[PDB]
C-alpha cells in the first residue's frame, strides 16, 4: 500500500488508543507526533506517543498472476509481495513528585501495546488490509532531559505485515502449430 | 495493576525488610529511595537502597474472557496479560576504618535478598498479588566517589510476575437462523 | 564481462525503471547518479537513486576448454569463472510536509526493488548476460542533512550474476609412440 | 557467615602463606593489604599480597528448618544458604636486576596458590567452615610503575563456599479437626 | 627456502600477469611495488599493483630425515616443515570521467586473480616449487585520497605453499651388544 | 617457584639458537634480550630477539606423595603440580633495500621456531626437566620506527611444560585399636 496510505491508518489508530488510555487512566492530554520531524520544531510537554519506522523485510518469493485486457490485446502482470514493516513506538511523560495520583509512562506505552494485541482491535483493523504479530518486550531507558533531572523513555517494536502491488505489461499469443518428424 | 500500585507495595515490603535487617545486624539507620528522581536531589550519608526498574516481559498469549451487561444488551471484554517486570536491587554504605564492629555494603544487599527468597514472606506476599522468581548473581563494583575515596556499589535484580487488566466493548447476539438447500 | 560494460547495463535499467517508477507514483523528476564521484561534486535536490559496488565472490572452481588454432599449431585455453557481485542501492528524497501528496523516499527505494525482482524483468535481463539473485532486506535511517532538517536513506543490497573470460596460449602436441619392456 | 569473619580469617590464612613462603624464598619482608582502602592511602615498597571480592553465586534453592519455641508457642524458621563468593588475589614486588639472588612476583602468586590448594591446608581450613574450589589460571601483566620502569603484576581468581543463615518467625498450630459429608 | 627468494619469484610472476594484462585490457603503463618501503617514499601516479605478507601457518607436524657422513661418522639431520603463507594483493588506478575508455582498478584486481588461478600458470609455477590454493573473495573500497577525491582500493589475499629446511648433527653408531640373564 | 631458573635456561637455549641461526643464515650479530626491561633502558639496532611470560595453567589436579622423617617422626608431604607456561618470542631487524644480500626479521623468526621443533633438540633440553609442545602461527606486524621507515615485528607464541614442587609438614601414627560391640 506504501507508506503514506500506512502512515494515515496508523495514526488513525494510535489517536483512538490514545483517547481510550485517556478514559482508562485519567491524564490530562495526549499528542501523536512522528519521531523524525522534516522541519526544525520543538517537543511538547503533553503526554506524548511517538513512532517511526525502521527496515523492512519482503517475506517470500513474489507472486505473479495474468489479467488479459481484450482491446489492447495484451496481459496486465500483476505481482503482489507480503512485505513486513517494524514500527518503533515511544512514549514520555514527566513525573510532578507532589501530586497524589501517579500515572507513569511504562502506563502509557503499556496500555497501548495492549490495546493493539487485544482481539477486538485485530479484528477490526482486519478490514483496514493490515494485521499485527506479537511484541515480545517493552525497556524502560533514562536520559537527564533537557531542564537536567531525570526522565524515563519507554519504548517498544510493533510489526505490521500487509501487500505490495505492482503493475506491468506483457504480449499475448491466440494460437499455437508445429511439425511434426520421424 | 500497572506501576504506582507496585511501586508502593515494593516500597513497603523494602522498608520491612530493612526493619527486620536492621536488629539483624545493627545499623545506624537506613532509607530507601528510588533512582532517577524526578527533580535535582543529593544522596544522603546513611546506609540506603536503591530501586529502579529496566523492562518488561508479556510471557504467553493474552487472555479473554467475556461478561454480559443485560441492561445495555452488551458484552465487555476483558483481557488478561501476565506480565514479568525486572527490578535492580543495590546499596549504598561507607566504610570507617577505625571502628572495630564491622557491616559492609554487600552484607546489606545480601540479607536484602535473603530476605525476599525465605518461604514465609513469598506466602506473605502472595495475597499482595505477586510473585517472585529467583535471584541468580550479587556483583560488588567499586568507584572513586565524590571525596576522592573507594567505595562499593553492589547490585543485584528481582522479578515479579503479576497480571494486567484491560477492558473493551463488543456486541451480542440474541438469536440464530439459517436456510437449508440441496 | 567486467565492471564497465556491468556499470552501463546497470546504469540503462535503473533508468528504465526510475521511468517506470515516476508514470507510477508521480514524482516531480528524477536522477541516477553513483555515489563514489571520482572529480568533486555537489549533489542534487531532486529524488535520485544512488548505487555503489562492493564485495565479490568467485563462486566455484574455474573452468578451461580448449580451442585449436590450426594455422599455428597452439591451443588456445580459455577459463570461465560465475562470479557474484553485489551492488548497493540507495535513495533520497525530502518530505515536504504542507504538500498534501506524500510519496517516501522509502516508497521510492521498495518500487525500484520490486521492479527488479520481477520476472518480466529477469526475462528482459537474461538477454543482457546476467541474472538476479533474492533480495532479503531494506533498511530505513535518518541522518541530519546539510540543512538542520531530519532526513531518511533508505538502502537494500543486490546481487548480480556473470561469467568473466580469459584467453592464454598452450602447445599442442600431434603424435605418439612407447616403449614395451618386459 | 557475612563478609565481617570471612575477610577476617582469610587474611589469617593469607598472613599464614606469606610466612611459610618467605620461609621457603628468603624474602625481604611482606604485607597483607585489601585492594579498596576506604580512606586515602599510598602503597608500599614492600613484596605485598592483595585481595578483593568480586561477586556471588547463590547456588541452589534455600532450605528451610523448623525449630521450635514452647514457651512462646513460636516457630523458628531458619532458612540456609550456600554461596561461592569469588576473589582475587595479586601481587606485587619489584625486580632489581644487579642481584644475584633473583624471585619473581609470578613466584610469589604461583606459591600462595599452591599452598591454598594442598590438602593439608584444606584440612585445616575445614574447620574454619569453608572450602576452597580449583584454580585454573594466573596471568601476568605489565605496567608501567611510575613513568618509568617497566613492572608486572601477576593475578589470579579463588573461590571459597560457605553457609549463610538468617532467622524468621512463624506461628503454630497443636489440634486439628474436620466434617466428613456424603 | 626463505622469504628473499619468495619475494624474488613473486615479483617476476606478477610482472609476467601485468605484461598479459597491460596486453588485454590496455592501461597506459604498469608498476609492481612493495607495501613494505624501508625507507621514505612516496607512491605513483600510474596503475600500480602491491603486495605484502601477512602471517604464517606451519600447516603439519616437522618431518624429519637422516643422512649418514662417513668421512666424519656423523648423521646430518634434515628437518622439513610444509609452510603454508599468505599474501595480501591490492592495486591503485584513478578514473578519469572524461575518457570515454573506461577500464577499473577493479577489473586490474581481477585480472590478476584469474591469472593466478589458471591451469597454466600453476603448472608454470610448480617447477619453481611452490604452489597456489582458492582465492574466496575481493573487496572494493573507498577513500578520500590526497586530492580530496573519492576513488577505490580493491584487495584479495592470497595463499602459497612451500617447504622449509634446516639442517643439524647427530651421533652415530655401529656396533651393538647385549647380555642375557634368567 | 621455578621461575628464574627456567629463565636463565631459556636464555641459554635462546643463545645457542641464535649461534646456528648465525651460522645458517649470515647475519652481522645478534643479541637476546627480554621485554619488560626493569630499567629505563634503549632498544638496540643488532638483530635482537625479544622474550616475555605471559600466563600459566595449572594443568590437572595436584599430587601428594608422604616421606617420611623418623628422627623428627614427622610426614614430609610434597605436593607436585604440572603447569605450562605460555611464553611469547619475537624478533627485530632493519632491511637496508640496497644491500644484495637479503635476510628478512620473519626468516629469523621462523629459524628460531624451526630450531625449537626439532626433535634433537627436545631430546637435547629433556635433562633440562621441561618439553615444549607444537607451535602453530607466525605473523607480521608493521612499526612506524623513527616517524618513518616502516619495520616488521613478527612474533609466535611457545609451551613450555615443567612440574614445580612445594613442601610441608604433617603428623605421623604408629599404632591403631578399636573396639567391638554388639
Amino acid at each position: 500500500m506504501f507508506d503514506g496510505e500506512l502512515i494515515a491508518k496508523l495514526v488513525v489508530e494510535l489517536n483512538a488508543a490514545m483517547t481510550s488510555a485517556q478514559e482508562a487512566l485519567q491524564f490530562p492530554d495526549f499528542e501523536v507526533v512522528q519521531k523524525a520531524q522534516p522541519t526544525q520544531q520543538g517537543t511538547s510537554t503533553r503526554p506524548t506517543i511517538f513512532f517511526q519506522k525502521l527496515f523492512d523485510i519482503p517475506r517470500g518469493w513474489p507472486a505473479t498472476d495474468w489479467h488479459l485486457d481484450n482491446t489492447a490485446r495484451k496481459y496486465v502482470e500483476i505481482t503482489r509481495q507480503h512485505v513486513e514493516t517494524t514500527f518503533q513506538i515511544s512514549s514520555l511523560h514527566w513525573q510532578n513528585p507532589e501530586i497524589t495520583h501517579v500515572v507513569t509512562a511504562s502506563d502509557i506505552a503499556n496500555y497501548v501495546r495492549a490495546y493493539f494485541q487485544a482481539r477486538s482491535t485485530i479484528e477490526r483493523v482486519k478490514e483496514l488490509d493490515f494485521l499485527i504479530l506479537r511484541v515480545s518486550q517493552i525497556s524502560n531507558e533514562a536520559f537527564e532531559n533537557d531542564n537536567h533531572q531525570f526522565e524515563f523513555h519507554p519504548s517498544f517494536d510493533m510489526v505490521v505485515t500487509y501487500n505490495q502491488y505492482i503493475r506491468l505489461y506483457e504480449n499475448a499469443a491466440y494460437s499455437a502449430d508445429g511439425v511434426l518428424i520421424g
